[PDB]
């Protein structure tokens, strides 16, 4: 009654004129675009998160549109990460389930592609690797500190963070010790625990994380709702 603002505590309230468009219909859709021709070429998670990482900060530096289509970057992407994160998938390869699987008015071919690797390093300064939250992650479970359930809470929705561009945002750490404490949020004996990993200078950070990750969950299931 007092206060449904709360939905709309869950929004830049500072227009778009002031700090990162973040977790966006496009983002998320761009997330979903990746994950789609990712499971077709039968690719891991990690891939497919720095995959989109790259993304992310493609678009965040890129400063005049090439006219690339979102399908094509999203398979360079792709092609990039498997290069980087030691799963090579020939070039060719990608081209193909590319187009038997885009009915794209521009057919992806060797140059095509190369062209957009090639804009992709050169903008993003050859800065590929990507760092995520899943490392802090397992570290917490060998550690003992999170039992086996909540890893795999916590292991999902950083999965799922991956369509709010928060990577742009916080430290793979942070969002990590967000996601946990989503998880954990009902276990008393696990959350002192966690509190001591996380540094005030992270905090905030943290607190941040946490609410996009709500807000994602919520623009995702009052969707279903309005439905």
């Amino acid at each position: 009654w007092a206060s449904s603002q709360l939905t709309q505590l869950f929004l830049s309230t500072d227009l778009e004129s002031l700090e990162p468009t973040c977790l966006s219909k496009d983002t998320i859709y761009q997330w979903k675009v990746v994950q789609t021709f990712g499971d077709r070429l039968r690719l891991r998670q990690r891939v497919l998160a720095t995959a989109i990482v790259l993304l992310r900060r493609y678009m965040l530096k890129k400063n005049e549109e090439k006219g690339f289509s979102l399908e094509a970057l999203v398979a360079t992407c792709i092609y990039l990460s498997c290069k980087v994160e030691e799963c090579p998938v020939h070039i060719r390869t990608i081209c193909n389930e590319a187009n038997d699987l885009w009915s794209l008015k521009v057919k992806l071919s060797r140059s095509n592609i190369s062209e957009i690797e090639f804009e992709i390093i050169s903008v993003l300064d050859a800065f590929l690797i990507v760092h995520h939250p899943y490392t802090s992650l397992e570290q917490a479970f060998h550690d003992g500190i999170i039992n086996q359930k909540q890893l795999e809470f916590a292991w999902s929705i950083v999965n799922d963070s991956y369509a709010s561009s928060l990577c742009l945002m916080a430290h793979p750490h942070q969002l990590a010790y967000a996601a946990l404490l989503i998880s954990c949020c009902n276990d008393e004996n696990t959350i002192p625990k966690l509190l001591d990993l996380i540094k005030s200078t992270d905090a905030f950070k943290v607190i941040l994380c946490v609410q996009r990750i709500i807000s994602i969950y919520y623009f995702e299931d009052i969707e279903a709702a309005a439905l």
